[PDB]
C-alpha cells in the first residue's frame, strides 16, 4: 500500500466538528456528512477524535500520526457502495465507543481490549463490495470458489481479515505497533476472531455461546473477554435500530438500496433472488424494520443487556420505540 501523505493527514487534521458531540449516544453521522462538502474527511476527523479522546492509542505507543495514518489506510479500501462503505465503519467505531463509555461495558475488558474494538471496527468490512457472503457462493464467483476450496464459507469476513493483516503490516500505519509478545498476539487475534464473528450466519452460536460464558460465574476469564468483544462488534454492526428513528430510517434505506442492487445483478446472472433483494417485491420499509427488530436486533440486544451488559438498557428502549414508531407509520398509511 502507498504510504498515506502529509497533505491527506492536514485534510483530516482542518476539520473541526463545531457543534458535534462524537461521544454521544445521539450522535447523528447523516448530519456531520451533510455539514461539510467533504464528508470523507469529517468521517476521518470523527474516528480520529474517537480514538484520541479514549486516551487509549497514546497508552500503547500509537502515535497521533500513526492513527491517522491507519485511518486513512482503512479508508482508501471501501468503496462507493450505498451501505458497506466507509461512513459504515466509521458509524460502528462511533457506536462501540458509546456502548463502552456510556453502556459501561469498558468495565468488562482490558484498556487493550477496549483499543482493538475501536480499531477493528475501522477495518472490519474493508473491500466490501455490496453483495453477500451468498453473492459469491451462489454465482461461483473466485472468490466464492476459493472459500469452498479453502473450507471457509466466511468469503467476505477472511477477506475483510486479508487487508486488515496488510495495513498493520506497515509500521507507519501499524496501531499495534507499540505492542510485543502476547499484547500483539492478543491483539491481533481478537481484532480477526472479532471481524469472523460478523458473518450473520454464525449470529446465533455467537449469541448463544456468549449467554452461556455470562451465565457461567466459572467462565474461563480470556473465554469471556473475547466473546463480550465479539458480541460488542456484532451489536455495532446491527446497531442502526438502535439510533433515533431518523438516523435509523436514513440507515435502513441504504441498506435497502444496497440489497436491491445485488438483487439486480442476481438477476442479470439468473441466480436465485431471496424476496428482501427483489425490487419488483416493492416490500415496505417499516415492515422491514419491524421483522428485523422482532426477528434479530430486539431478542438480542434484550438478552446481552439482560445477561451482562445492564449499561446498553437504552438500546432495548430505543429499539421498542423505534418499533412503534415503523407501527404508527401502518397505522396511518
Ligand atoms: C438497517 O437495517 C439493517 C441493518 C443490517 C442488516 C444486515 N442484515 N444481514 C442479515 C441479517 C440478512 C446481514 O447479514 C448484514 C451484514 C452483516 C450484519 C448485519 C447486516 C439488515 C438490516 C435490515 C433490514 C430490513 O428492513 N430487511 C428486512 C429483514 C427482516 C428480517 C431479517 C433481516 C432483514
Ligand atoms: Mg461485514
Ligand atoms: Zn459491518
Amino acid at each position: 500500500v502507498t504510504a498515506i501523505t502529509k497533505v491527506e493527514r492536514e485534510a483530516v487534521l482542518v476539520c473541526e466538528l463545531p457543534s458535534f458531540d462524537v461521544t454521544d449516544v445521539e450522535f447523528d453521522l447523516f448530519r456531520a456528512r451533510e455539514s461539510t462538502d467533504k464528508p470523507l474527511d469529517v468521517a476521518a476527523a470523527i474516528a480520529y477524535r474517537l480514538l484520541l479522546g479514549s486516551g487509549l492509542p497514546q497508552k500503547f505507543g500509537c502515535s497521533d500520526e500513526v492513527l491517522l495514518n491507519f485511518i486513512l489506510q482503512c479508508r482508501k479500501k471501501y468503496r462507493n457502495v450505498p451501505y458497506h462503505n466507509f461512513y459504515h465503519v466509521v458509524d460502528v467505531c462511533q457506536t462501540i465507543h458509546t456502548f463502552l463509555y456510556r453502556g459501561n461495558v469498558y468495565e468488562k475488558l482490558t484498556e487493550l481490549e477496549c483499543f482493538v474494538l475501536l480499531i477493528t471496527a475501522l477495518v472490519h468490512d474493508l473491500d466490501h463490495m455490496g453483495l453477500n457472503n451468498s453473492f459469491y457462493l451462489k454465482t461461483e464467483s473466485p472468490l466464492g470458489i476459493l472459500s469452498s476450496a479453502s473450507g471457509n464459507t466466511s468469503v467476505l469476513e477472511v477477506h475483510h481479515c486479508n487487508l486488515a493483516v496488510e495495513i498493520l503490516s506497515d509500521p507507519e500505519s501499524d496501531v499495534f505497533d507499540g505492542l510485543e509478545g502476547a499484547e500483539r498476539t492478543l491483539a491481533f487475534r481478537s481484532m480477526i476472531d472479532c471481524v469472523l464473528a460478523t458473518d450473520m450466519a454464525k449470529h446465533g452460536s455467537a449469541l448463544e455461546a456468549f449467554l452461556a460464558s455470562a451465565a457461567d460465574q466459572s467462565s474461563d476469564e480470556a473465554a469471556f473477554h473475547r466473546m463480550t468483544m465479539e458480541i460488542i462488534l456484532k451489536a455495532g454492526d446491527i446497531s442502526n435500530v438502535t439510533k433515533p428513528f431518523d438516523i435509523s430510517r436514513q440507515w435502513a434505506m441504504a441498506v435497502t438500496e444496497e440489497f436491491y442492487r445485488q438483487g439486480d445483478m442476481e438477476k442479470e446472472r439468473g441466480v436465485e433472488v431471496l424476496p428482501m433483494f427483489d425490487r419488483s417485491k416493492n416490500m415496505e420499509l417499516a415492515k422491514g424494520q419491524i421483522g428485523f427488530i422482532d426477528f434479530v436486533a430486539a431478542p438480542f440486544f434484550q438478552k446481552i443487556v439482560d445477561a451482562c451488559l445492564q449499561g446498553m438498557q437504552w438500546t432495548v428502549d430505543r429499539i421498542k420505540s423505534n418499533r412503534a414508531q415503523w407501527e404508527r407509520v401502518l397505522e396511518t398509511r
